[PDB]
């Protein structure tokens, strides 16, 4: 019979998923080893379960190990440290992460012999270089998961002809605009996704033929390696530790609150750091006009919208308007911007 | 055995070439140094091969360099400049023109001891005084190509008795009309054929004798060095200038895609010079009528068909009519009439 489709995403810094059926899950890239949750069901009930993700995943060997995993893994003090976390692609972080973005988007009494045709994604320098490790990694995927506190269980395995490979942020505006973009794409025109990830920035571009159609222009596109979120977040906890003047330093759920408001809650009093914040997001949106511009050169006048995605753009939307004013926009939704992209345009199989 | 016919045309604005098969090819004269195209094949398929010449070409010492060429090289931002493109037929720039149209026009599976009887070409003042350069360039031609994502190659090396030289313009009025203009000769009558290049126009004529064949006149017939279609691109160059008050300055690519259209999509809005593109061509049409003259004095009422033929007499035939009003016409095939004036009256031979 037909065959099911759901939309992930392997992004490092929170996974950002949704299937066939429009649902759509987000969480937190983070895991740690789950223990028993008994006493903590008696105070507060968990009514969403993508806050509270403790799991137990199978193999084909039937060894179990827990997981607090997303939400949950971030309140614990034992996680993954996830600033300096694995870029292998075949990580076992990277396997039980994938595990829990199939748990949730596996809705229920499916037919077993219907399959589910899963759409990835692979950052756009890597998607030649490290095409064949998540290629055969997802044909070596073979678990089954179990949700604690929620008692059902789900089988994930994967053959060939299932899984589909697309790049990062490729989707996004080559479907999920294609029939909105008719009336703004004219011809020899380019259209610009500028993907603000946690760790490396994404630029793509396309080219818009005397057929007004799209195609893709490699060497006016580029992923900035080491451009990013991270970046501020690696300043700002300099930037504590050298307003702290204590050698204290804040543990990896204090410093994900900061940069999001810059107003971290430390001994009792704030340590407002909101000087630093406004002044290190500048510092990044520099790093990303004069990294365009790098592969822009008087082509920068030949575009019609610029368009921006990802969790970054919109904290940046503002100071990143700069690259190209009033004619720059954001995406509808900013991080299932690749999410939807694979979704709509893994419909093509 | 017998040998094959392949006819070139070396013109500084698009490289013209036809086979023994009539299978003809056109490009832009362009070059650029290759890359790895690997990621852009996963995007959009390579249909047409003219469109995305990405190729390879060895030498007798193997010594072999990518080569971004033709339609592609204009779509890369550090393509040959095009525009003080070097004028000597014995550039490497030329040497990698002519291989990649004997590239596409050889087709599968030919027999090796069948060898090519290439039939190319020269502008009609230099076909005497730049005879001996590309008469030994081609006895020097020893390479063998390599198309990158299709993955066929030949081999390209031509001795003597295989290349044969004549003028631009010569054969695409004393062959391929030679069976139809015996109702249209009469006697002691002139043709005419005007072909408006990107450099240079041609202005070639020839004489009906009595015995009703053609002859050549070299006194009523000469090409008009520095008048062309290059006069308008260097025009609405500096009109776009002066129009944008910026020092802003179009491309290559934006430059020639100007030309053809007068509206350029310049910085979310459309530049427009459509009042300028219309003068200019009157202005390159006025050059090309007194310069008629100045090689035809009261012989010009003794024609009876001028034809006019290149690629800029397609665009400027209602302004160029004014030099015969309804007497002249235009070619079958504006581009080709070098191409298959090449290949009729090579298959003399
Ligand atoms: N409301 C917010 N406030 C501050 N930062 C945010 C917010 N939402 C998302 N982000 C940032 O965006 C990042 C998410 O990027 P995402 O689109 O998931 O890219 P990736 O695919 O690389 O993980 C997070 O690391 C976070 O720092
Ligand atoms: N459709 C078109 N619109 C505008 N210009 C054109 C068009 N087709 C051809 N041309 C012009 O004609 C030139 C091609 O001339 P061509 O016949 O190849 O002469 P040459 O042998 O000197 O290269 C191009 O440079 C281009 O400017
Ligand atoms: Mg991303
Ligand atoms: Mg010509």
């Amino acid at each position: 019979m037909n065959k099911y489709t759901i939309a992930i995403d392997l992004g490092y810094g929170q996974i950002k998923g949704i299937n066939q059926d429009n649902k759509r899950v987000i969480f937190p890239s983070i895991i740690s080893s789950g223990k028993d949750r008994s006493l903590d069901t008696f105070f507060n009930s968990i009514d969403n379960i993508v806050d509270n993700i403790h799991v137990k995943i199978l193999d084909e060997y039937f060894n179990e190990k827990e997981y607090f995993v997303g939400e949950l893994a971030k309140r614990q003090p034992s996680n993954s440290s996830f600033i300096n976390r694995d870029n292998k692609i075949n990580s076992e972080e990277n396997k039980v992460l994938l595990a829990t973005a199939l748990g949730l988007l596996i809705p229920n009494d499916l037919p077993n012999d219907t399959k589910i045709h899963i759409v990835t994604g692979l950052p756009l320098e890597h998607f030649i270089k490290q095409k064949q490790a998540l290629n055969d990694m997802l044909k070596d995927f073979e678990h089954t998961i179990k949700f604690v506190d929620h008692n059902f269980s789900r089988n994930i395995k994967f053959e060939e002809s299932n899984i589909t490979l697309f790049p990062q942020g490729a989707g996004a505006i080559f479907s999920k605009i294609n029939n909105d973009i008719s009336s703004l794409l004219i011809k020899e025109t380019f259209i610009g996704l500028i993907d603000v990830g946690f760790k490396t920035t994404d630029i793509v571009v396309f080219r818009i033929n005397k057929d007004k159609e799209p195609v893709f222009e490699q060497e006016m596109s580029a992923t900035l390696d080491g451009l990013g979120m991270i970046n501020i977040y690696n300043t700002m906890d300099k930037a504590f530790t050298d307003n702290s003047r204590d050698g204290s330093k804040l543990n990896t759920e204090q410093l994900m609150l900061l940069c999001e408001e810059g107003k971290i809650f430390f001994k009792g009093d704030y340590i407002d750091l909101k000087k630093d914040l406004i002044k290190a997001r500048k510092t990044l949106s520099t790093n990303i006009i004069n990294k365009a511009d790098g592969l822009w050169g008087s082509r920068k006048n030949s575009f019609n919208s610029i368009m921006i995605a990802g969790g970054g753009g919109k904290v940046l939307y503002n100071h990143l308007k700069l690259i190209e004013p009033n004619m720059c926009q954001l995406i509808d939704n900013p991080e299932f911007a690749n999410a939807i992209g694979y979704l709509e345009f893994g419909k093509q199989f």
